[PDB]
């Protein structure tokens, strides 16, 4: 087998071989004999020179077009002469040359990967072209210096290189949502030959993120006198999430009792806490209940915050005044220390609104003792004449230490007999 | 200060203190000085015996109906005396009793948390009530044996627990879907009491699965006679998401060039390729492609898979004889050798079924030659007589090498002159 190299996309008139020496073929017997390439195709490419018996290139040869992606791409070529006329063959090797640089068929890859997906993943990406053959065909890819992706270059079943872009560090959509990236395919050549693609790479939202109050917890002072309908606080909380699921609605926890809920409601939207009844320091001072917001997400995250509310004790009590025993009537000659009443009192407020102090105008043959707290006794103090007076109408005053303090008045009667 | 505990739900005639003695009341004179409780509440549950001057119990007291949440519970009780008439103050505390046992409001609870909640998310729990304070209140939870959840119990002020489900280690809902745990809370009582609650997590799906194929890849070999509409394989993807994020349909990657989309076809549910056309190993003898399972997700997920289908090759070409120039009339007096015909042959086959061998019978004058690859040229190999003969009809027959071979059957017509 007679075998030419020729490098493909060569110059008309380039020099393939010389087949009449080759054919043994004189070179006299030549111009007679008027060797010519047989075939109609051929004959488009390669042409015999009738001086020297060269064979040569007509028109310029493609390997592409020809072999494809075939390793070896090898022309047979038939010849005829006359005088006799005679058939010889030949084959020519066409070599192939880096007329291709690699070039990705879209130049705008963009991939959307959700925020929670694992690292090791892979995502595909479409590989370049390079219709060379050998070592002019793709030899590597290069990815743009980032943080997250990195590349995975795979070899499939006949040794073409497969791109794939691999999850190195997992994504939060809320600190970044959009990569821009370079790919690059690069051939083997002599010199390399290159071509890239502009890779952009969008982060989709998950929800993520429970809403996140203000504070941690809060803790509320509320005088017990407040009004129905006063907003003790509003609770605010925030959802970096995207739509409904960065939407955050306020409400009571689920196992919130019902003495809660009689006092104080929650906007659902605005987060104001508002009273809805009469507070009395006197028989609750103090509640803790535990609130929640949501968003707006299916299915939603929660999160819940502790509300504590203090009250204020106000003095809305005056003292009362109990007149336990009563004489009613005193004979004249009563000894002085006679007791005329047994008085107790008592205040529901708290500290000094709660403390009780007794009295009794000065001028009056009467006096207050007290041995036990909160506890007086009404005794005569002087002698006592009918005819001078017949009854006493006793005027006893209770205040508590407010400020300002709140009195009690009552009046012990008292009838005198000789 | 006199202060006297006595326990709540105490029987009647249950012995508080000797007030008289306290009082230092002259232990003759007690059936004069008539020692009794004042006021008519607490002459429901106290009374003073006449003869030995002690504070017994009459009517029972529940502590929990006085005092409620409260710490300290202090009942002020007031006396009264006859001769002289005179008022005596004590403190009774009610010390609470373990008449309580800890009770959940609902026994039955749910639980729905989401399959990709972190490890160390906390989950509020209802707590349980008991209406008793200090030790016989509730003083620990306990959580049955498991190995994703545990407690964290968080203490109030006033010694209120509120307990709280902690995730410990992440969940997969693809490996178990429900736990049932039982919540205890017991007091501190002697002896201790207790009280259960039933509790139902489920686990909710995320679509975190894309399709799985069976294999990371197919090859398959076909014949290049395959009939259109013959199953080439079958693809089986599976997805162990809940409804349809695990729901599976195939098709052609998006980049799929349509000479293969032409040739091939695939089943969106079944996963069955079939041919759409002719094959041709002599053109094409292999086609690689990917394919893509995406669950109905929303997103959908989706998984890549690489096929490549290599052709056979099948004796569907018997060879072909071109008979290049043709002498067609001949001189008996020519000399042995002379060429008659120049014969080509091709067989487009490979191996075995496109080797081709040329023959003619024996018994002719006539001989073939080749000087190069599938060229003969047909010569006179004896002499030639026209008297004897004035015309051949020279049977020259092609076979391949394939089992069985195929034959191509040519006749070279020559005439004899003188
Ligand atoms: C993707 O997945 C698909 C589906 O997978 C299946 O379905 C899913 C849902 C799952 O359950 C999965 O586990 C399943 O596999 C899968 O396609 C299947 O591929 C299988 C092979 O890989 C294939 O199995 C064959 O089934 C034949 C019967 O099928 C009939 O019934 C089924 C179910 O009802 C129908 O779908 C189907 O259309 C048919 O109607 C079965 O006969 C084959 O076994 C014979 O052949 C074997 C090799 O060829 C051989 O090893 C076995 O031993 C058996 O050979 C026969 O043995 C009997 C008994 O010994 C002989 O009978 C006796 O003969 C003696 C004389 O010799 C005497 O006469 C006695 O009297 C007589 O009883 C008989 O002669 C033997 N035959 C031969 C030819 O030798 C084989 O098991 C499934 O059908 C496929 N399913 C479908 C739906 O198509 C794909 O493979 C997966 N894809 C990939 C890429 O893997
Ligand atoms: C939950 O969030 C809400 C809303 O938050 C606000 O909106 C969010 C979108 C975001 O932007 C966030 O940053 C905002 O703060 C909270 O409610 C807000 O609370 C703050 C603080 O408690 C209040 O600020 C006060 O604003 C008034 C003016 O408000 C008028 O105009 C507002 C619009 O600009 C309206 O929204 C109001 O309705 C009202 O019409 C200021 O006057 C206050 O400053 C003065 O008083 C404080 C002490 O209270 C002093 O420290 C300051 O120095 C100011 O004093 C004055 O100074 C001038 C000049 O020196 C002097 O001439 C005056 O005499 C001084 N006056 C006095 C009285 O000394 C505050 O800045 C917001 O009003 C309130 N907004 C709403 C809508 O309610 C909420 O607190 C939060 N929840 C929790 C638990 O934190
Ligand atoms: C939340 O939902 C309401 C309707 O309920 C809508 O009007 C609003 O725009 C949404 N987003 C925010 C941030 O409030
Ligand atoms: C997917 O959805 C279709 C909708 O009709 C249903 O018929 C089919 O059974 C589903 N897939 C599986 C694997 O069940
Ligand atoms: C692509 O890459 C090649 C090799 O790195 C370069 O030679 C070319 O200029 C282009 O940048
Ligand atoms: C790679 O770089 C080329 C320019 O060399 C661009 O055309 C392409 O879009 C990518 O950025
Ligand atoms: C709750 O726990 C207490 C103390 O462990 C038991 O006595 C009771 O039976 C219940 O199981
Ligand atoms: C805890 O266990 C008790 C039985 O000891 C049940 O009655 C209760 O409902 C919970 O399951
Ligand atoms: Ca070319
Ligand atoms: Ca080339
Ligand atoms: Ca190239
Ligand atoms: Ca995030
Ligand atoms: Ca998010
Ligand atoms: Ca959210
Ligand atoms: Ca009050
Ligand atoms: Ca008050
Ligand atoms: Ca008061
Ligand atoms: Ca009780
Ligand atoms: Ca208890
Ligand atoms: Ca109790
Ligand atoms: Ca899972
Ligand atoms: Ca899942
Ligand atoms: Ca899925
Ligand atoms: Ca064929
Ligand atoms: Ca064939
Ligand atoms: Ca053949
Ligand atoms: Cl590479
Ligand atoms: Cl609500
Ligand atoms: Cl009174
Ligand atoms: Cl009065
Ligand atoms: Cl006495
Ligand atoms: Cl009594
Ligand atoms: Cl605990």
């Amino acid at each position: 087998q007679i075998r030419y190299p020729v490098p493909e996309e060569s110059q008309e008139g380039t020099f393939v071989g010389n087949v009449a020496q080759d054919f043994l073929l004189d070179t006299e017997s030549l111009s007679a004999r008027r060797l010519q390439v047989a075939g109609e195709v051929n004959q488009r490419h390669f042409r015999v020179d009738l001086d020297s018996g060269a064979l040569l290139i007509k028109n310029p040869i493609d390997r592409e077009a020809l072999c494809g992606l075939s390793a070896s791409c090898i022309v047979p070529l038939e010849f005829v002469t006359e005088g006799p006329l005679e058939m010889y063959r030949a084959e020519v090797e066409i070599v192939d040359v880096n007329d291709h640089a690699p070039r990705f068929p879209r130049q705008q890859l963009d991939l959307e990967i959700g925020e929670a997906a694992p690292p090791g993943q892979r995502f595909p990406l479409e590989k370049a072209q390079d219709a060379d053959v050998g070592s002019n065909s793709i030899s590597s890819y290069r990815l743009s210096s980032n943080e997250h992706f990195a590349l995975d270059v795979k070899k499939r079943s006949d040794g073409s290189l497969v791109p794939e872009l691999l999850l190195e560090k997992p994504l939060d959509r809320e600190k970044q949502s959009d990569y821009r990236l370079v790919l690059t395919a690069v051939d083997g050549g002599n010199p390399p030959r290159s071509g890239t693609a502009e890779l952009r790479v969008s982060v989709l939202d998950v929800n993520d993120n429970a809403p996140a109050f203000q504070q941690s917890s809060y803790r509320i002072s509320v005088l017990e006198s407040a009004p129905a309908g006063m907003v003790l606080i509003q609770l605010n909380a925030s959802d970096p999430d995207l739509g409904p699921s960065g939407n955050v609605t306020f409400s009571f926890s689920g196992h919130t009792p019902d003495r809660v809920r009689n006092l104080f409601s929650l906007h659902p939207t605005t987060g104001k806490l508002t009273l809805q009844g009469p507070l009395d320091f006197e028989s609750e001072n103090y509640y803790e209940f535990d609130v929640r917001a949501r968003d707006g997400g299916s299915p939603a995250m929660e999160q819940h915050c502790s509300l504590r509310v203090d009250l204020l004790d106000v003095n809305d009590n005056a003292p009362h005044i109990t007149v336990t025993s009563e004489l009613g009537t005193l004979p004249e000659s009563a000894e002085p220390g006679t007791v005329v009443a047994l008085i107790s009192v008592q205040d529901p407020d708290s500290g000094s609104n709660g403390d009780v102090s007794l009295r009794i105008p000065d001028h009056l043959p009467f006096a207050l003792k007290s041995a036990f707290r909160n506890q007086f006794s009404l005794v005569t103090a002087g002698p006592l004449d009918r005819e001078a007076r017949s009854s006493y109408d006793i005027m006893v005053t209770a205040s508590d230490a407010g400020n300002p303090p709140l009195s009690t008045h009552r009046t012990i009667f008292l009838n005198i007999s000789d």
